[PDB]
Protein backbone atom coordinates (compact mmCIF):
# COMPACT_ATOMS: atom_id res chain seq x y z
CA UNK A 1 0.00 0.00 0.00
CA UNK A 2 1.02 3.65 -0.07
CA UNK A 3 2.18 4.93 3.28
CA UNK A 4 1.27 2.63 6.14
CA UNK A 5 -1.45 0.84 8.08
CA UNK A 6 -2.58 0.57 11.72
CA UNK A 7 -5.99 -0.52 10.45
CA UNK A 8 -6.73 -4.13 11.03
CA UNK A 9 -7.80 -6.20 8.04
CA UNK A 10 -11.26 -7.68 7.65
CA UNK A 11 -12.07 -10.76 5.51
CA UNK A 12 -15.07 -11.00 3.19
CA UNK A 13 -16.99 -14.16 2.45
CA UNK A 14 -15.19 -14.59 -0.91
CA UNK A 15 -11.84 -14.23 0.85
CA UNK A 16 -11.22 -10.63 -0.13
CA UNK A 17 -9.07 -8.84 2.42
CA UNK A 18 -9.92 -5.23 3.20
CA UNK A 19 -7.56 -2.87 4.97
CA UNK A 20 -7.27 0.92 5.26
CA UNK A 21 -4.12 2.90 4.68
CA UNK A 22 -2.40 6.17 5.61
CA UNK A 23 -2.59 7.17 1.95
CA UNK A 24 -6.40 7.58 2.27
CA UNK A 25 -7.52 4.37 0.54
CA UNK A 26 -9.51 1.37 1.59
CA UNK A 27 -7.77 -1.51 -0.20
CA UNK A 28 -9.52 -4.68 -1.33
CA UNK A 29 -6.88 -7.34 -1.93
CA UNK A 30 -7.50 -10.82 -3.39
CA UNK A 31 -6.20 -13.86 -1.42
CA UNK A 32 -3.46 -14.17 -4.00
CA UNK A 33 -2.00 -10.76 -3.08
CA UNK A 34 -3.26 -9.00 -6.21
CA UNK A 35 -5.25 -5.81 -5.86
CA UNK A 36 -8.96 -6.09 -6.50
CA UNK A 37 -9.70 -2.36 -6.11
CA UNK A 38 -8.90 0.58 -3.89
CA UNK A 39 -11.49 3.11 -2.84
CA UNK A 40 -10.54 6.73 -2.30
CA UNK A 41 -11.64 8.22 1.02
CA UNK A 42 -11.06 11.74 2.23
CA UNK A 43 -8.46 10.92 4.86
CA UNK A 44 -6.29 8.34 6.56
CA UNK A 45 -8.16 5.11 7.29
CA UNK A 46 -7.02 3.75 10.65
CA UNK A 47 -10.44 2.29 11.43
CA UNK A 48 -10.72 -1.46 10.85
CA UNK A 49 -13.46 -2.30 8.30
CA UNK A 50 -16.62 -4.21 9.06
CA UNK A 51 -18.44 -6.36 6.54
CA UNK A 52 -22.20 -6.67 6.30
CA UNK A 53 -24.24 -9.82 5.61
CA UNK A 54 -24.65 -8.60 2.02
CA UNK A 55 -20.94 -7.91 1.56
CA UNK A 56 -21.07 -4.13 2.07
CA UNK A 57 -17.84 -2.81 3.60
CA UNK A 58 -18.05 -0.15 6.29
CA UNK A 59 -15.13 1.94 7.42
CA UNK A 60 -14.70 5.20 9.27
CA UNK A 61 -12.60 8.07 8.00
CA UNK A 62 -10.64 10.90 9.66
CA UNK A 63 -12.75 13.35 7.66
CA UNK A 64 -16.43 13.42 8.39
CA UNK A 65 -18.21 10.17 7.48
CA UNK A 66 -18.80 6.49 7.93
CA UNK A 67 -18.38 5.02 4.42
CA UNK A 68 -20.47 2.16 3.02
CA UNK A 69 -18.73 0.64 -0.01
CA UNK A 70 -20.22 -2.03 -2.28
CA UNK A 71 -18.14 -5.19 -2.90
CA UNK A 72 -17.39 -3.87 -6.40
CA UNK A 73 -15.62 -0.89 -4.86
CA UNK A 74 -18.31 1.69 -5.62
CA UNK A 75 -19.62 4.05 -2.97
CA UNK A 76 -22.96 2.95 -1.57
CA UNK A 77 -23.25 5.93 0.78
CA UNK A 78 -21.33 8.11 3.22
CA UNK A 79 -22.90 9.33 6.42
Amino acid sequence: TGGSVHSSPAIGQDGTIYVGSNDHYLYAINPNGKLKWKFETGGSVHSSPAIGQDGTIYVGSNDHYLYAINPNGKLKWKF
